[PDB]
């Protein structure tokens, strides 16, 4: 019965956060290119690890990046083999740590700014919000446990002991609850439109997974 932590995120973010949910911005689907962008920053971290010392990609020696559309639940998960996030990883860079990124970003939106350039900004990861209403990040440190960060979009956050999602080995995934107009996200040929289009410099692979009926 693992505890559940609560956090408070700080007022800027929370700020940040509110904007993206509301927002009327016209190219939502940019959030997948941010958030592929953050898993590729974080296998470049483990490579980068490794390069030193190999046995850091014994958790998980495959480099990747995998889309699961979960049709039935109306998520969309994104997984990476990363160098993942520890639990105090989770709570001091996903919310109670004021990033600068957030002030300048909000400025830069009041004065005409794109959304699109949140990713300049440090901020990305925040871009979910076109889509999504909910959040879980589930992540797997070599130096941690895997642990479950949860947001609604709120002033609150939680942190808990993750005794109920697959082992990752390494690495991170976001559990997306998407918004009911933006079910567009499960579809393979949407999907892959949008990999294309704006993720096509990626130097690991990104991996879809779809399901469909054996026929007879
Ligand atoms: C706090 C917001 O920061 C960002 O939007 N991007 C910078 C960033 C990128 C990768 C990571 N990261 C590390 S280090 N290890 N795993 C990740 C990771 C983080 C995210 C978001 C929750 C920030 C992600 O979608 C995928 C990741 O592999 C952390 C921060």
């Amino acid at each position: 019965d693992a505890k559940v932590e609560t956090h408070e995120f700080t007022a800027e973010i929370s700020q940040l956060m509110s904007l993206i949910i509301n927002t009327v911005y016209s190219n939502k689907e940019i959030f997948l290119r941010e958030l592929i962008s953050n898993a590729s920053d974080a296998l470049d971290k483990i490579r980068y690890q490794a390069l030193s010392d190999p046995s850091q990609l014994e958790s998980e020696p495959e480099l990747f990046i995998r889309i699961i559309p979960q049709k039935d639940q109306k998520v969309l998960e994104i997984r990476d083999s990363g160098i993942g996030m520890t639990k105090a990883d989770l709570v001091n860079n996903l919310g109670t740590i004021a990033k600068s990124g957030t002030k300048s970003f909000m400025e830069a939106l009041s004065a005409g700014a794109d959304v699109s350039m949140i990713g300049q900004f440090g901020v990305g990861f925040y871009s979910l919000f076109l889509v999504a209403d909910h959040v879980q990040v589930i992540s797997k440190h070599n130096d941690d446990e895997q642990y479950v960060w949860e947001s609604n979009a709120g002033g609150k956050f939680t942190v808990t002991l993750d005794e109920t999602n697959e082992r990752l080995g390494r690495g991170t995934m976001l559990r997306l609850f998407l918004k009911e107009d933006q079910l567009e996200y499960l579809e393979e040929k949407r999907i892959k439109e949008v990999v294309k289009k704006h993720s096509e410099f990626v130097a690991y692979p990104i991996q879809l997974v779809v399901t469909k009926e054996v026929e007879k």
